[PDB]
């Protein structure tokens, strides 16, 4: 076959698809599901409908930022 790119994948949610159509009409729906998502990752900009799952993202997404950083310490807000 074709070597070379493999396949698609959304930043909105983080979606693969092959065909780029599948992409647009996939990408057309997340204009509106926008709105849902109330709760924004301060961590990367994500959006969540609920802070629950804004919580829980950042230990599958943002799990190497949670815990302490390098010897170089840093200003926590919490
Ligand atoms: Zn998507
Ligand atoms: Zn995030």
């Amino acid at each position: 076959g074709s070597s070379g790119s493999s396949g698609l994948q959304c930043e909105i949610c983080g979606f693969t698809c092959r065909q780029k159509a599948s992409l647009n009409w996939h990408q057309r729906k997340h204009a509106e599901t926008v709105a849902a998502l109330r709760f924004p990752c301060e961590f990367c900009g994500k959006r969540f409908e609920k802070p629950d799952s804004v919580a829980a993202h950042r230990s599958k997404s943002h799990p190497a930022l949670l815990l302490a950083p390098q010897e170089s310490s840093g200003p926590s807000s919490g």
